[PDB]
């Protein structure tokens, strides 16, 4: 790498993997074009393994980017509109509060409320019904934002129902293959075990454990490599091969709803480029955080001038991805700590920043 691209990320994630005591971390920046890989400490600490390119991180909740652009996907082969009712795709929800309800809202958290979890009790498929026929909205839809894996992890597994793919199969055949992320699991396959990093949640090694809608809200586990290949793409989608991969790529970085600095996408959340990391951190330790939207008419199509985001975590990890498609400038941080917020944004901003 440019000593100049060193030196900015060393001289700020070593102190970051100091302060929060990060066992292991993975760092790409795109810069012009092309990625520059940086690896620190451990993968497993018990047997001694150390990061490497090729290293699998939970991502957590940056899976929602692939969910979004997997819907978007959809949305230009014409298999769904996110105009449509959440009914239309599953016609057994027929309590009365679904009226009104579209895949807009699941994939924007504006259904009314839904909760930022899938109990555990629900085990099942038709636990799963139930728990959605008994929600009961706090809100009419279209009105607040309020993040919650069963709003987005709902519309995911219906974006694919027309298909007749399993969310997974749609993912690989749709998103993964075309784009070389040939290192992307929902499920981990025995091959790949030996590069999966363990989490660590005060000192213990942890995987995510299986939930309802796991895949489609926080289930994806990637390397460094791929994750800087997936910033790529999503730098430059008019420069993708598949037409439709192309527009669902542009329709989850487009801006539906609009709360303070911050713009909802599909899986994806941005902001006006430029902006100060006070705006990007308080635009994105609240358990729940309910904020009124302003819808946006129509929607406005990816705005280059943007700072485009997702941060992420599970138990024992946590990922950040940051974006400024106007300066061809990325950033993808992975650690197997699930570490303050802030402190990805701040370093992240440190980074792009300097580089711009
Ligand atoms: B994502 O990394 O923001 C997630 C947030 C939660 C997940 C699972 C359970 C509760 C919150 S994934």
């Amino acid at each position: 790498a440019p000593q100049q691209i060193n030196d900015i990320v060393h001289r700020t994630i070593t102190p970051l993997i100091e302060q929060q005591k990060i066992p292991g971390m993975a760092v790409a920046v795109i810069y012009q074009g092309k990625p520059y890989y940086f690896t620190w400490g451990y993968a497993d600490i018990a047997k001694k393994q150390p990061v490497t390119q090729q290293t699998l991180f939970e991502l957590g909740s940056v899976s929602r980017t692939f969910t979004g652009v997997l819907g978007g996907d959809a949305i230009a082969r014409g298999e769904i509109k996110l105009s449509d009712p959440t009914t239309k795709y599953w016609p057994e929800l027929t309590a009365k509060q679904w009226n009104g309800i579209t895949l807009l809202h699941l994939a924007t958290y504006t259904a009314g409320g839904l909760p930022l979890q899938v109990p555990d009790e629900v085990k099942s498929s038709s636990d799963l019904l139930r728990f959605y026929q008994n929600w009961q909205p706090a809100w009419a839809p279209g009105t607040q934002r309020l993040y919650a894996n069963s709003s987005i992890g709902l519309f995911g597994a219906l974006a694919v129902k027309p298909s007749g793919l399993s969310f997974e199969q749609a993912m690989q055949t749709r998103v993964f293959q075309p784009l070389k992320l040939n290192h992307t699991w929902i499920n981990v396959p025995p091959a790949e075990e030996k590069n999966y990093a363990w989490g660590y949640r005060e000192g213990k090694a942890v995987h995510v454990s299986p939930g309802a809608l796991d895949a489609e809200a926080y289930g994806v586990k990637s390397t460094i490599e791929d994750m800087a290949r997936w910033v790529q793409s999503n730098l430059k989608p008019l420069d993708i091969n598949e037409k439709t991969l192309q527009q669902g790529i542009q329709l989850a970085q487009s801006r539906y709803w609009q709360t303070g600095d911050m713009y909802q996408g599909l899986g994806w959340e941005m902001l006006d480029w430029p902006v100060n990391p006070d705006s990007i951190i308080n635009g994105s330790k609240i358990a729940l955080a309910a904020r009124p939207v302003k819808a946006i008419t129509p929607p406005t199509p990816a705005v280059r001038a943007s700072w485009v985001h997702k941060t992420g975590a599970t138990g024992g990890f946590g990922s950040y991805v940051a974006f400024i498609p106007e300066k061809e400038l990325g950033i993808v941080m992975l650690a197997n700590k699930n570490y303050p917020n802030p402190a990805r944004v701040d370093a992240a901003w440190q980074i792009l920043n300097a580089l711009q």
